[PDB]
């Protein structure tokens, strides 16, 4: 079986803990990051990891995070969670290299399938 880690980034702690807890209850190895900046500083050390990030985050957006990762010469399959009915954000996220976007609110089954898909990109 594959042993990958799901890295979660969200500006709202309650939403972050909700997702994290749900994925762990489903058997995924999960790591919650305090902010986009914290994940960016942790990124060089990631091995066999997938990223699930929120898009609208005041300090650093999900898109900007994706562009910074690219600058670090690092490729981490990413799923971007976008605001309800926010088309500009989903489009920009895909143009930025995200494996896929997920519109919230979302069904656990759906985010779980999106994560399994991103893991397809792990070498
Ligand atoms: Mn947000």
């Amino acid at each position: 079986m594959q042993d990958y880690t799901v890295h979660i980034v969200d500006d709202e702690e309650p939403v972050r803990k909700s997702l994290a807890f749900m994925l762990t209850m489903n058997g995924f190895a999960v790591k919650m990051h305090q902010s986009a900046e914290a994940f960016l500083a942790f990124a060089p050390d990631v091995r066999n990891g997938v990223l699930v990030t929120d898009l609208r985050m005041p300090d650093m957006s999900g898109v900007e995070l994706l562009r910074n990762l690219g600058d670090l010469k690092i490729n981490i399959p990413s799923i971007v969670i976008t605001g309800h009915g926010d088309v500009p954000m989903a489009v920009e996220a895909m143009k930025a290299g995200a494996v896929d976007f997920i519109e919230k609110p979302f069904e656990d089954t759906v985010i779980i399938e999106a994560i399994e898909r991103a893991s397809e990109h792990l070498v």
